[PDB]
């Protein structure tokens, strides 16, 4: 469980905006890109698993699932590529409330920034800091460093 | 220390490879960009203290010291923004040391990606990995967690 993340692919004003989940830290990150292709993920679970240690990767949809650059960046990168299917259904939920949620923190900061970039990687920031009492990211550390010990 | 970082700005096939360094561990994250502009630095910043708790910042020249839009996300992350002027003399060596490396890493992978910026991310994965038998990687999450407890 500290090396699984789940993929999530959500759309804000046209642009597609793809976010790695921690699964067990609730700790993610993203990216703004302008389609969602088997090269933007590959390259985004790249830079993933070069910051974390990524084990498996529930990836969000079968085209990723089956993409050739999907799997040939997980081979590169020692992750083991898994489906997404929501066999425990409060995932399709779960998924959901946190886009809802993302969206809603974009449209809190949205003003403060001109490119939607900027406005996802504050919201990126607001998620991970935020006190639910530990943070995501404070969640993040604890979980793979009891894990190394 | 936990929370300290260094930028270091290096430059390969005309482009510019962004690094910021936690400077306890040798955890690195870094980015191709065109050119090293305030606001390319400062969207390098915010990206990096979404991620990481960054509370201090060593910039790595007088412009991005300088640059207001720098200053401005510094400000909105909460990072402390400082100079990054070798007062120990060792520094500016082992920033040297780590930009020849990192250009190494990369022509030893330089041939397995088309755009440079996927042969950055490998050589940002391969060294966060590499044990010299702790990596980079779990250092800077020890430290971390500790300063967490
Ligand atoms: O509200 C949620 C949520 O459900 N999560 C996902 C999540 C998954 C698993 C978890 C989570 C979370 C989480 O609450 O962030 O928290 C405890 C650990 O288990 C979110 C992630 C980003 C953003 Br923005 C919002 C949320
Ligand atoms: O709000 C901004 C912002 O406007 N940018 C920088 C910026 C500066 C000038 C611009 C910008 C941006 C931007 O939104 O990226 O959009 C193009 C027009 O001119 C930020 C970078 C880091 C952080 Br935190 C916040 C911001
Ligand atoms: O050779 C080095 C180095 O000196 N470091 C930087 C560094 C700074 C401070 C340290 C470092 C390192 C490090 O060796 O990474 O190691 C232990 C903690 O103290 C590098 C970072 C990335 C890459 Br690629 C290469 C290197
Ligand atoms: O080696 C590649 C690679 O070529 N890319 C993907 C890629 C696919 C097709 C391309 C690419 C790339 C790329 O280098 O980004 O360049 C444009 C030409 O067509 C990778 C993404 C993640 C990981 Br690990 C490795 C790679």
């Amino acid at each position: 469980s500290p090396g699984i993340w789940q993929l999530d692919c959500t759309h804000l004003e046209g642009k597609v905006i793809l976010v790695a989940v921690h699964v067990a830290s609730g700790y993610i990150e993203a990216e703004v890109i302008p389609a969602e292709t088997g090269q933007e993920t590959a390259y985004f679970l790249l830079k993933l698993a070069g910051r974390w240690p990524v084990k498996t990767v529930h990836t969000d949809n079968g085209s990723n699932f089956t993409s050739t650059t999907v799997k040939a960046a997980c081979w590169w990168a020692g992750i083991k590529q898994e489906d997404g299917i929501p066999y425990n259904p409060q995932s399709q939920g779960v998924i959901e409330s946190m886009n809802k949620e993302l969206k809603k923190i974009i449209g809190q900061v949205r003003d403060q920034a001109e490119h939607l970039k900027t406005a996802v990687q504050m919201a990126v920031f607001i998620h991970n800091h935020k006190r639910k009492g530990y943070s995501a990211g404070e969640r993040i550390v604890d979980i793979i460093a009891t894990d190394i010990q």
